[PDB]
DNA sequence: GAATTGTGAGCGGATAACAATTT
DNA sequence: AAATTGTTATCCGCTCACAATTC
């Protein structure tokens, strides 16, 4: 797989894959830390939504 | 506009998603008479295959 | 035993729901 | 009960295998 997954960012962050997911949507239940961190990982990591899989969860961003 | 799946495709040609797929993919293991009624069904619902989820569930196929 | 066909697990990721724990 | 973080299954659309069926 060329383009990196939530996954990956959930892994390099050092969180739960959920907590990945939950930055993501801004959830209140995210610390600032904790959100900070998985944002931050997606530099590192390159992110770039898997528009394969995302479209198939929902959509090709969110 | 909205999109369309191999569910639809299935509900509206009176058989199984698998059958739907069978007739996309167009393999052995179908016969023709389903086959002519499932691509009649994406006709009339306009189903548009995802390469993406063909992708997903295809390890390197595109 | 194979063509047909249905049911399901899986891919791959994102979310909903939930559970342990602490407050 | 709610917050944090984690854990699990489901769900999306699609594909393949296997089981059951029928011949």
């Amino acid at each position: 797989m060329k383009p990196v997954t939530l996954y990956d960012v959930a892994e390099y962050a050092g969180v739960s894959y959920q907590t990945v997911s939950r930055v993501v949507n801004q959830a209140s239940h995210v610390s600032a830390k904790t959100r900070e961190k998985v944002e931050a990982a997606m530099a590192e990591l390159n992110y770039i939504p898997n528009r394969c899989a995302q479209q198939l969860a929902g959509k090709q961003s969110l």
